[PDB]
């Protein structure tokens, strides 16, 4: 099918759920299990860190997009690719735009929609492997994610 989709939704959909909840997820992963592993604990460690250094800037930036409903959620794949597609690749980039991702996640729990988080995990991994699949592929996917952000 997908596998670096399907990947992508996973690991992307169990961080934003796990940042929202506050608790982890013991079903067992898909395929590339082990890798989706750490790519997690990469996530936890590094975005964790994302959200609490730019925390004024997300803070700023949630305000801006107002979201309290569906409609609200479904805008926001027109603001990731204006601001996340087109602009340069990178690591960097592309952990703010899942960390930015989780922040809001954590927000739509506060205002009683984490229904929508699951669609929001599903909108991002659309942006992120549908337009920069090429540099995903050529940056080794998610075995380069971990190996870049390796302690
Ligand atoms: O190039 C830049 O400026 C940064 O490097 C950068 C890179 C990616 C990125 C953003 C920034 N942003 C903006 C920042 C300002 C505080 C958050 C969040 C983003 C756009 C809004 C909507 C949205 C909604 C969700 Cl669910 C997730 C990510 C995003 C798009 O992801």
């Amino acid at each position: 099918e997908d596998e670096l989709y399907r990947q992508s939704l996973e690991i992307i959909s169990r961080y934003l759920r796990e940042q929202a909840t506050g608790a982890k997820d013991t079903k067992p992963m898909g395929r590339s299990g082990a890798t989706s592993r750490k790519a997690l604990e990469t996530l936890r460690r590094v975005g964790d860190g994302v959200q609490r250094n730019h925390e004024t800037a997300f803070q700023g930036m949630l305000r801006k997009l107002d979201i309290k409903n569906e409609d609200d959620v479904k805008s926001l794949s027109r603001v990731m690719i204006h601001v996340f597609s087109d602009g340069v690749t990178n690591w960097g980039r592309i952990v703010t735009l899942i960390s930015f991702g989780a922040f809001v996640a954590k927000h739509l729990k506060t205002i009683n929609q984490e229904s929508c988080i699951e669609p929001l995990a599903e909108s991002i991994t659309d942006v992120l492997v549908r337009t920069k699949r090429d540099w995903l592929v050529k940056q080794r996917g998610w075995d380069g994610f971990v190996e870049f952000f390796h302690v």
